[PDB]
C-alpha cells in the first residue's frame, strides 16, 4: 500500500491515506546511531539489525547526520529512518510501497540532465535486510523515486503558465538544492545544489546559547526557537531567562544572516525567475529572506502554513 515518504536527511516527512478515507501527515526525526541502545522496561526505544550492523534510536551525536545531504540520502541510516517512521506513526506492520526523494545534485548533472541509475540506487538501498529487533519490518515492495524540491510544484503547476518558470526552494537542516521548473511541467530549466549551510547551523547554535550539548537528536528544544522567532511568549518559556534571550537570538541571527548572505545571491545566479515556490522546514526562514529581494508579487509566491508538508502533498496527488 503506497506511503509517500520524503526521506530527507534533516527529518523524514510523510503523507498517506488509509481505509477510513482520511489523509494523515507525519514526521520522524533523523536520530539513528550505529550502536544498540536496548530497553527492557519503561524508557522505550527502537533497535534494528540493518545490513549486518547494530543500529538504534538515542539523541544522536552529529557523526552521521552532519555530513552532506548526498551522503545520507542513500545510506544505511536512511534505511533505519524510513522503517522507523512507519513505526513512530504505528501502522499495521506488513507492506508498504513507497515514494522516496533524491537530491538535485545527485539527480541532475553538469548540463542539469537526469540519471535513472540514481533512481534504482535508492530502490537498492531499500532492498537491504533490515530486522526490527523487537517486532518485524515493513516490507517495502514497490518504490517510486522523485527528486526533493520539484514535486511540490505539481498541484500549483496545473494552472501555471507553461512558458513561465517556477523557482522551487527547499531550505533544510542539510538541503539547499534548488530547481527552476517550467509551468505544467513543460520542462525544467536550471538547477542549483548545495548542502554546505542550512538550518542545522541555526538549530545547533541555539543549543550552545541555551544549555544543551551539540547533538542532533535533542533538536526540538532548539528547533522551537527557530519556529517562534516571530514571537516572544514561547521564547520566554523555552529560553527560560531574559538574560539568555539576546544570546540565543543573536546566535540564531549569526547563522541566519550568513544563510541570507548566500541565498539572495543564489537568486541572482538564477536568472529568469518569474514565479517562486518556497518549501521545507526552513521555508519560513527563506520566506523571511527571499521575498524582499526577489520582489515577485504574491499571486506568484507560494508557501503555506504547513511548509515542509507542502512538498509531500505535491508528491501525494501524483498517485496512491
Ligand atoms: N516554522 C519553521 N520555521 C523555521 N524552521 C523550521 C520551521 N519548521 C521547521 N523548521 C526546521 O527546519 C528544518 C527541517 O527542514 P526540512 O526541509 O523539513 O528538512 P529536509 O531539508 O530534510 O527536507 C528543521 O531544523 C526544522 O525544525
Ligand atoms: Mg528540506
Amino acid at each position: 500500500m503506497l506511503v509517500f515518504i520524503d526521506d530527507g536527511s534533516t527529518n523524514i516527512k510523510l503523507q498517506w491515506q488509509e481505509s477510513d478515507g482520511t489523509i494523515k501527515q507525519h514526521i520522524s526525526p533523523n536520530s539513528f546511531k550505529r550502536e544498540w541502545a536496548v530497553s527492557f522496561g519503561d524508557k522505550k526505544v527502537f533497535n534494528y539489525t540493518l545490513n549486518g550492523e547494530q543500529y538504534s534510536f538515542d539523541p544522536i551525536s552529529p557523526d552521521a547526520v552532519v555530513t552532506t545531504n548526498i551522503a545520507w540520502q542513500y545510506s544505511d541510516v536512511n534505511v533505519v529512518a524510513v522503517h522507523h517512521a512507519l513505526l513512530t506513526s504505528g501502522l499495521p506492520v506488513s507492506e508498504v510501497d513507497i515514494v522516496c526523494t533524491l537530491p538535485l545534485t545527485e539527480y541532475y548533472d553538469r548540463n542539469n540532465q537526469p540519471n535513472t541509475e540514481n533512481i534504482e540506487r535508492k530502490k537498492a538501498n531499500f532492498r537491504k535486510k533490515i530486522t526490527l529487533n523487537g517486532g518485524d519490518t515493513f516490507t517495502i515492495k514497490d518504490v517510486k523515486v522523485m527528486p526533493e524540491s520539484i514535486p511540490a510544484g505539481y498541484e500549483v503547476l496545473q494552472e501555471l503558465d507553461e512558458l513561465d518558470s517556477l523557482l522551487i526552494i527547499d531550505l533544510g537542516g542539510t538541503t539547499l538544492d534548488i530547481s527552476q521548473v517550467m509551468g505544467k511541467l513543460s520542462g525544467i530549466s536550471k538547477i542549483y545544489g548545495d548542502s554546505s549551510l542550512g538550518v542545522s547551523l541555526v538549530t545547533s547554535a541555539v543549543k550552545d546559547a541555551l544549555s544543551l550539548a551539540r547533538t542532533k537528536g535533542s533538536s526540538y528544544l532548539a528547533d522551537d526557537i527557530i519556529i517562534h522567532r516571530k514571537d516572544n511568549n514561547y521564547l520566554k518559556q523555552r529560553i527560560n531567562d531574559e538574560n539568555k534571550i539576546s544570546i540565543v537570538t543573536e546566535a540564531m541571527n549569526e547563522a541566519l544572516r550568513k544563510l541570507e548572505q548566500r541565498v539572495l545571491n543564489t537568486l541572482n545566479e538564477f536568472s529568469g525567475y518569474t514565479h517562486v515556490m518556497v518549501i521545507g522546514g526552513g521555508a519560513e526562514l527563506i520566506c523571511d529572506a527571499v521575498k524582499k529581494h526577489t520582489q515577485i508579487r504574491d499571486e506568484r509566491f507560494f508557501k503555506t502554513n504547513n511548509s515542509q508538508y507542502d512538498l509531500v502533498n505535491g508528491m501525494y496527488l501524483i498517485g496512491n
